[PDB]
RNA sequence: CAAAUUU
RNA sequence: AAUUU
């Protein structure tokens, strides 16, 4: 039936300047050599993304879907959800959020300037009074950094971001924010992925795995998921929102937003020209995450039922899921996954790479990450979250006139503190840099480098300073990644850490704390590492 | 552009 | 600020 997009032929213009690296990368030319492999998805490449995502869609539901959808509405109704005062919504706008066409930006909105507050009042009026006129949207390309992958086709084209003017975004929040805070958790229960910390995510997966008499696992991702979302899915999304206790004024707004924005509409490039028209998810609206997550969860749980997966235990984060099930033999498991996939494909949620059953937790990737295991200080198996380091490393070498990567070094050091690649590579580099800059005190993205041990033990457990004997998979993947980016191998980072460490220790103070906890892995005579006041 | 987590 | 979807 419905085509996902249609194109005037007008280009998808840049919303500013997209910078190139420079001939010297002073912060990261000691981290890695192959800077030619590090690129940022440009808006010229948007054209190609459009081609990939524009395609005709056909959807066939069935008892299993219908049934799941029923049960989900019954969940939805145990939820009461209130409107948000125009002001409260203004306050939830991000600091730098892209300004309005109508002469004002996020400063005004967050501070409750009167020009801003009136415009918004009017815009909300128009939603209440008018429930069909489509709402224009801007379309732009997302700029992300990756390592090239010649094996997987050279350079990814830029993903497409599609969003309404600022005023509309506030209104969206008024109508929907509270729902987003309550509905998913209530529809999906323990399956709701974003609810968990990474540690809980891991415990959850292990508990699921443990529960089975004979576990089988897989993950599923949808190809260009936002393109796969149909007018009907969105309307079914509305009817799920509506299934709550709502102020009548909300219902009108929801329904008006649904019909005028969410379900489709015209798109304009940043120079103002009509770009095309959209009949699927706009990734840019408030409902993007919740939408994707709920919808994905319906189709998924239906496919599970269509395919006979026994005792499924799910975890959904957007279009990404993991199911851990009771195995029915490999022969049947393969048949069921095929079924599952046909069902999803019928429901208009077809796979990128088609899924496969696995019987070992390490072999299941979702949200670009996976569980692995190493040994801790006393010889116990310690499970943790990790990932291919390619992209984080690539991003660690993204230096331009207007951008420093030091923050991403830190971001990843915190998030993946127990991973061998953070511990040996990223930390070593990060500290090495700052000691030489002599800018350790300096706060970065509101964090103090010298806190790190505390920060890390709070979030990952003191075991993160003592883990050893990492998995074959993980060593292979790390090695291979450094080799791919022309970084030094681990043996060299070992040396460099001994040095960094010695300097940090001899620096005294918190530096020495850092030097001792964070680099204890680097020494043959490893110390007794006890817990920290600060956490 | 939106959300979630981490800070 | 970082990351993810
Ligand atoms: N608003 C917004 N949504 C995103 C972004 N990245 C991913 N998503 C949403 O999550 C969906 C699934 O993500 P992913 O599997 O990573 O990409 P895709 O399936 O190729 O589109 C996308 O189709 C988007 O709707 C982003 O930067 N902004
Ligand atoms: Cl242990
Ligand atoms: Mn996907
Ligand atoms: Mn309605
Ligand atoms: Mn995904």
């Amino acid at each position: 039936s419905s085509m996902s997009y249609s194109w005037t032929g007008a280009l998808i213009t840049p919303c500013g300047p997209e910078e190139e690296k420079l001939p010297i990368n002073p912060l990261s030319n000691s981290l890695l050599r192959y800077h030619n492999k590090v690129y940022c998805t440009t808006s010229k490449s948007a054209s190609q993304r459009a081609k990939k995502v524009t395609f005709d869609r056909t959807q066939v539901l069935d008892a299993h879907y219908d049934s799941v959808l029923k049960d989900i509405k019954l969940a939805a109704s145990k939820v009461s959800a209130r409107l948000l005062t125009l002001q409260q919504a203004c306050q939830l706008t991000p600091p730098h959020s892209a300004r309005s066409k109508y002469g004002f930006g996020a400063k005004e909105v967050r501070s409750l300037s009167g020009r801003a507050v009136n415009h918004i009042k009017s815009v909300w009026k128009d939603l209440l009074e008018d429930p069909q006129t489509p709402i224009p949207t801007t379309i732009m390309a997302k700029n992300e950094v990756f390592c090239v992958d010649p094996a997987k086709g050279g350079k990814k084209p830029a993903r497409l971001i599609v969003y309404p003017d600022l005023g509309v975004r506030v209104c969206e929040k008024m109508a929907l924010y509270d729902i987003t805070q309550k509905l998913p958790q209530a529809v999906m229960g323990a399956s709701y992925g974003f609810q968990y910390s990474p540690a809980q995510r891991v415990e959850y997966l292990l508990k699921a795995w443990a529960e089975k008499k004979d576990p089988m696992g897989f993950s599923y991702d949808t190809r260009h998921f936002d393109s796969t979302v149909t007018e009907r899915d969105i309307r079914t999304e509305e009817s799920i929102y509506q299934a709550c206790s709502l102020p009548e004024e909300a219902r009108t707004a929801i329904h008006s937003l649904t019909e005028r924005l969410y379900v489709g509409g015209p798109m304009f490039n940043s120079k103002g020209q009509t770009c095309g028209y959209r009949r699927c998810r706009a990734s840019g609206v408030l409902t993007t995450s919740m939408g994707n997550t709920i919808t994905c969860y319906v189709k998924a749980l239906a496919a599970c039922k269509a395919a006979g997966i026994v005792a499924p235990t799910m975890l959904v984060c957007g279009d990404d899921l993991i199911v851990i099930s009771e195995s029915q033999g490999t022969e049947e498991d393969e048949r069921n996954l095929r079924a599952f996939t046909e069902a999803m494909t019928r429901y208009s949620a077809p796979p990128g790479d088609p899924p496969r059953p696995e019987y070992d937790l390490e072999l299941i990737t979702s949200c670009s990450s996976n569980v692995s295991v190493a040994l801790g200080p006393r010889g116990r198996r310690r499970y943790y979250l990790t990932r291919d380091p390619t992209t984080p490393l690539a991003r660690a070498a993204w230096e331009t006139v207007r951008h420093s990567p030091i923050n991403s070094w830190l971001g990843n050091i915190i998030q993946y503190a127990p991973t061998i690649w953070v511990r040996m590579v990223l930390m070593t580099h990060f500290f090495s840099i700052l000691m030489v800059q002599d800018t350790l005190d300096q706060n970065l993205g509101g964090v103090n480098p010298l806190d790190l041990p505390a920060i890390i033990e709070r979030l990952h457990g003191l075991d993160a300073f003592s883990m050893h004997t990492y998995s074959h998979h993980e060593l292979t993947r790390v090695a291979s990644a450094l080799r791919k980016l022309g970084a030094p191998p681990l043996r060299v980072w070992k040396s460099r850490a001994r040095a960094v460490r010695a300097s940090l220790i001899s620096r005294g103070g918190k530096a020495a704390v850092c030097g001792r906890y964070l680099f204890n892995w680097a020494v043959k005579t490893k110390l007794k590492l006890t817990p920290l006041p600060e956490a």
